[PDB]
């Protein structure tokens, strides 16, 4: 859209007033020559008034003030012309720093930037630019005032403007050189101000760098954390040391492959529509691949679907012993397994990705008729016999149909 | 309350004993002329020591003290006129600092304040607030106290006080020009230990800065890192882009409406009585208007809409599809949402704000007589058939009434 | 117990110990007359290794080294006489240096007074004034290296030192007033590598306050943004602004009695036995006053207090009106209640502290005799039919003797 | 793995350049005599190009770019020999810092060490020790900038190049001694931009100092919090100084113990199959020594195991009080208890680790035969009547079973 590169332009146009009215207050012979793009930045500036109150009063509706609120009043009072008149008549220092009105445009571009940005960047890292950028004006500010104290002198204009941009700098960062220091009691009380905000300058770097860094690594310090309580509490049960390696490694191949999430958190997070759109995507064609549920309906497809649930057996370990009770089917969804003999000297098959095992418990109360062992991390999901059941009552033709199976 | 006005008179004699008495320690010419306010300043703050009593033993009663505890006995010393006598009778210098006693009422002055404010103003802001107020404060007992050390000199007061709050401002900030610095071996233990004193001082402006900016968007970081997670857990499962997106815009539209909060845990927070007041207030006019529900007592409004559960169906996606066994009554709350035909060929109705839709599902058993599909984020609440039930069980006759509705 | 006594001893000698090795070691003067002290302090910190060896092994057992572990090595080779042999023979600069090996008892002390403190004192405040504590005693130290270095001179080494120690603390605080700077490569080495650590230090400082003071109003903060939340939450639903300051107002009365803290999830980080006890303690002579309570056993009593669930219902609305289907008996903790007629035309009863109501419902499935309205915020508690049936399942003889008291 | 050691030469390697480019870009007579070292550390900075490439690519697999994406270029345009070529024909200044694209593999080599370490360092602290590491090597490169800004003279290149070092780092740490200051407009705008780069550096230092030390002892304000909640919820409650205290001694017997971690919570992180081997570890030979259990197949063990909670019960209290109706039977798994007469004048039994009490309430509803009291803290485990019958019911036969032993 091209508001976005309007926008641009009224930053720009913000920043070359940023620049201009202290650099040209105390020099006022910068005024006339560049008069014209002032008559540019003026007519646009006042022009971005009723525009941009057009761009926000379509969002959201609800009416927008025009003359009243505190928000809105800072593009108002810096739209007027105050500069321009200020140094076209000459008015003397202490009504000449009226011209500075125009700054008043930065928290309103601030704003704005708070919304064409932070879609797409870090709302703290966002922050941190913007109080950077307004440091940098103000030292130019401060400069600028720094200047306006010092004694005449016949140096150069761009000589003095590097010196004071140096005390400045020199200030604001608390490094204090110290080389060169108010040398009048104007120039003391104007240091003192300049330290003082300084130091808040320089304290509000500092936190917001503290503030970003603090969560730099959240999802890798919430693992860890989550890691070092599950070890603490293992050794004080005095669980053997190769529990905790296995544990250990469960928890490397979890934070490696979805960043230490619980698969059940996340999506718990999503509505309902959304949990049944993203499940039905993660268990594509191999819910509708089983051969006792083929034929059903997709509103029980979609039903079964919801109650699966996720378990990530880990690599070498039993996830179906025979002879016991088996009542819970099996969806694998990133690893492989292997279906071994009941005394496991032979190897019945190999499964993987998108293929499912268990079928029986659904349809019988057998035991289970072969041992299952994960080869790698299996990442799969299960579903219980119980909970097959009470979401099966719902659909008694399919539960004929199953019977009739068996 | 005129409390609040007598707080304040009593925080303005507190600042102005904090600036006259170290200033007059250092300027006994300046005592004789501010005495009468010096009586004013008195009387006044030895009456806040019953006066306050009362305001406070009447909250909360339980009694109070007024000799004892470690509280109450900041402004109890600080009630005892030591400035007038010492002030008067010139007791000499090592001796004389104990008309700083004055000075302990500002640690009662900050408690109160933390009463006075902190119910509109941030916690974090008004510890920073207060710890810059005594920064100022102790910046100007500071400077006092360098101009105590500094030698005699026919310096004008006012610049050598502008010198020495230079001084110490230059310090406190850790700048550090040392354009003026200790001469003498008591100056540089002075130096020494406000050295010391600056540096806690702006670790404290550091922290408590950090502490601010780092909840400074606490609702943002908090929903942006669950969108992070989500999109992290959905791209290791391979979810495909247009899903993805769907999820994201569903967020946003969360975010821009409820600044991502989760509709069931906010109306969790509150009580029983509460939740039962929102509710209703929420469903007010929209659950009376159900025709299957109208005649019922308030009793059986009340118990429905506790139950009732938000869902926010996205823009486009269906919300009943005809022919599947339909068990959960619908009420729009914001959004719209369109009736179509079972081959979607034609749109059957438009519903609003206030409408609902799926009564038949309570009725009977019988599959959906049409499609529903969400236009906007519906954002609608849901009634579940079993629940319905459950809370049904309660109200026989009731029952009874929509068993002869059907 | 007089270990504690014993530690303040020997965390006296290890100050001592940081004091005069490099205080001495610039002064080899100041060896002879000390040399007593010393000898005390020798004797005492060697004592110390078995000694305290005894007091941790006789806790958690489990066997302790005494020539091994990187544990418990910090204490022997600080407890070997370097000092008292390096200092007696004269040893040359750059191998006296070995004295400073007393230095490594400091590391212990700290550990020992995480166990000795910490239960009395915040860990982060302990940890700052910890690192306080070392930042002081190393500024003496590095000041000694300074004096080291400095060319020889007939100055007093009362003023040297002074000189010293102010250098050093600018230096630590990164003030750097610059007014004394090295004059040499060696002492620019020194600066370089004490400016290093200055900094270090500083902003260990800085973090750890900065660290205390963001949880220093964890409870306020933690109330504050549930606040907000909810408010905004509210507002979105667009409730009227009467039912959002009475849920303002609750919160307020939330925190000023339990500091924002849910009741029910404080009695759950109880274990059982303690809740129990808790339970009937809040409980006390207000469940056995109960008429149809009166004459069960106390596993009866027991079995209904754990069930009793909090509800804080605020002032001037209803918790009981009459003619509806009341199924869930009251009782009162902290506040008072009015017993209204149905047309609340007349009260019939006032209700206060230990008091109760709704008995009728646990006996009979009558409708609600009369309207019950909180005056206060009645802070009461609720048990609901369906389960009192439930625990009074478990007890057959009292539901026959209930249903005979009907 | 010999990995390790070559990322650990390409350390070395880089290191190399940001040492000698910088100190050769000012010293040309530095670049002959090393360059053969120069030539080996080219011809193995252009064999990590691909080599690394592989090591890359064999893990997670996919394929890898190695002309293309953010990624892989910086170390790809580091590869090339600008260095070589750039002395070797003595281009000028303001193009020889092209030597400076070795810099570049800085990010690629911290990027390899955030895999290589991390693992067995804190995430923060790698991140911290990183950025001191470029801060070092920053503060060299600064000082040659600052040497190649200096007026020409005779002094020795190892003084010169102390004094550019002090100079750099007492900027960089904001200490600003100010003896050796900009004296030219270059040098002036150098020390500026120096000065902003300082102050950013110093700020992150800080900032992760503080991310570091505010997680420091996460789980001990993790813990402290839950006591302070817990203790004011009871003070509100008016609960006695000794149930509060027996509160208290719980809470430190818990942090003691397991450092404040809940038991039920640490075993709801890990999955199904960990929990079941957690479980089996834990309650191994104290659920086959059961006598009402001993001759059922390991699946009935294995359900069972599952469903044990934990409870802490306190020195001195009641676990089982004769008389009562008893429905749970208990394991104890760390503590002692002692089993007493209905009347508690004599003791029956003295159990301990391992041993297990309460089974007649399994086989028969018959009230408690004696009463159990805890004489240590005894971290037991629980088993209710209706999870055991209803994890029974799925094994009908030995029901029977322990239906025939009754
Ligand atoms: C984004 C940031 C804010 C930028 C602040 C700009 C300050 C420039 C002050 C100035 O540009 O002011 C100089 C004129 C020269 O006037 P003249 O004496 O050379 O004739 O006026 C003066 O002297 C000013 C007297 C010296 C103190 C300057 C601070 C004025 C504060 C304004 C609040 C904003
Ligand atoms: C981000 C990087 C910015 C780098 C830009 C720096 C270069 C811009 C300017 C100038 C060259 C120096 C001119 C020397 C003038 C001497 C003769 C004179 O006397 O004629 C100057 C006129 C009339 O007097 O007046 C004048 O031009 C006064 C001189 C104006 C130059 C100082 C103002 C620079 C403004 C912003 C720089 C950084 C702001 C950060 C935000
Ligand atoms: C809120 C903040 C606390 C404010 C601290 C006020 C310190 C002023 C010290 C003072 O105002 O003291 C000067 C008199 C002059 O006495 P004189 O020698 O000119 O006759 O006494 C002296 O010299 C004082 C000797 C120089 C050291 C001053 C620090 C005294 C510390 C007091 C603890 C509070
Ligand atoms: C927040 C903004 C505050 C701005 C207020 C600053 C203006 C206040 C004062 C004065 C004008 C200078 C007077 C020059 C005296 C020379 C003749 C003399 O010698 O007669 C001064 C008398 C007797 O000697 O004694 C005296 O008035 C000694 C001079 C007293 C002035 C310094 C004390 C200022 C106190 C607080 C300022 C900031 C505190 C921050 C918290
Ligand atoms: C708690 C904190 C740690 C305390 C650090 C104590 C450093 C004192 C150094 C010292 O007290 O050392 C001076 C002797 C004098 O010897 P002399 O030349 O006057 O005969 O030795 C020297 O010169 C030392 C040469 C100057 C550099 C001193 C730093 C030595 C670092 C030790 C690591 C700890
Ligand atoms: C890890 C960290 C980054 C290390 C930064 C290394 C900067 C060394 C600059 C240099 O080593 O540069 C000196 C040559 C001498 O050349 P020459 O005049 O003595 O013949 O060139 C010059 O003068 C440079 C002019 C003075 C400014 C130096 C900063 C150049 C910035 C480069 C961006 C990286
Ligand atoms: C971490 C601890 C590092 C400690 C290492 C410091 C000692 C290394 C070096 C040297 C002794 C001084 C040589 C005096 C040269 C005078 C004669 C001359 O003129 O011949 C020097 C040649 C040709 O000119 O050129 C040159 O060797 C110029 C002189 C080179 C020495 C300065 C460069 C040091 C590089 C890294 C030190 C710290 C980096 C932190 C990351
Ligand atoms: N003509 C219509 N106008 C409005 N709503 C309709 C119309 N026809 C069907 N519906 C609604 O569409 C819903 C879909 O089938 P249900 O049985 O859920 O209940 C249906 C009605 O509530
Ligand atoms: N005269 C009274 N004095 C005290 N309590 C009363 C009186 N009349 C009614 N109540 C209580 O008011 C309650 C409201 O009706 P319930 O059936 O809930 O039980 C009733 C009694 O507990």
């Amino acid at each position: 859209t091209y508001t976005l590169v309007w926008k641009v332009w009224i930053l720009a146009v913000t920043l070359y007033y940023a620049i201009r009215i202290p650099l040209t207050l105390v020099f006022p012979s910068l005024f006339s020559p560049l008069l014209p793009l002032d008559i540019l930045a003026s007519l646009a500036l006042i022009a971005d008034i009723p525009l941009d109150l057009a761009f926000e009063s379509r969002r959201t509706s609800g009416r927008k003030p025009t003359l009243l609120a505190p928000s809105r009043l800072p593009d108002l009072l810096a739209a007027l012309p105050l500069d321009l008149l200020v140094f076209a008549l000459h008015l003397p220092s202490p009504l000449s720093l009226l011209s500075l009105v125009r700054l008043l445009k930065l928290i309103s571009v601030q704003r704005s930037a708070t919304r064409i940005l932070s879609y797409r960047i870090n709302p703290a890292l966002l922050r941190l630019l913007s109080l950077v950028g307004f440091i940098l004006l103000a030292a130019h500010g401060i400069a600028c005032g720094w200047m306006s104290l010092q004694p005449p002198s016949e140096n150069p204009a761009g000589t003095r403007y590097l010196s004071a941009f140096y005390w400045t700098i020199t200030t604001l960062t608390t490094i204090g050189y110290g080389d060169i220091t108010p040398s009048t009691p104007t120039q003391t009380v104007y240091t003192i101000v300049i330290e003082l905000l300084g130091a808040a300058m320089y304290g509000l770097v500092i936190g917001n760098i503290a503030s970003l860094v603090s969560k730099l690594d959240a999802a890798k310090l919430l693992h860890r954390e989550r890691v070092e309580r599950v070890t603490a509490f293992l050794s004080y049960k005095r669980i053997s040391p190769e529990l905790q390696r296995r544990i250990i490694e469960y928890f490397d191949y979890l934070w490696e492959t979805r960043r230490g999430y619980e698969e059940r958190e996340v999506l718990k997070e999503l509505p309902h529509p959304l949990r049944l759109a993203v499940a039905m995507e993660i268990h594509g064609d191999v819910i509708e691949k089983v051969p006792l549920f083929k034929g059903a309906g997709e509103e029980f497809i979609r039903d079964i679907i919801l109650h699966l649930e996720p378990v990530i057996y880990g690599p070498g370990e039993y996830i179906i012993r025979a002879g016991e009770m088996g009542s819970d089917v099996y969806f694998i969804n990133r690893g492989s397994v292997e279906v071994l003999s009941a005394d496991e000297k032979t190897r019945y098959a190999i499964l993987s990705e998108g293929q499912f095992f268990g079928e029986m418990a659904l349809i019988l109360r057998a035991p289970r008729t072969a041992t299952v062992r994960a080869r790698a991390f299996c990442d799969l999901y299960r579903l219980d016999k119980e909970t097959f059941d009470r979401i099966l009552s719902r659909y008694p033709e399919i539960a004929a149909q199953i019977q009739e199976l068996a």
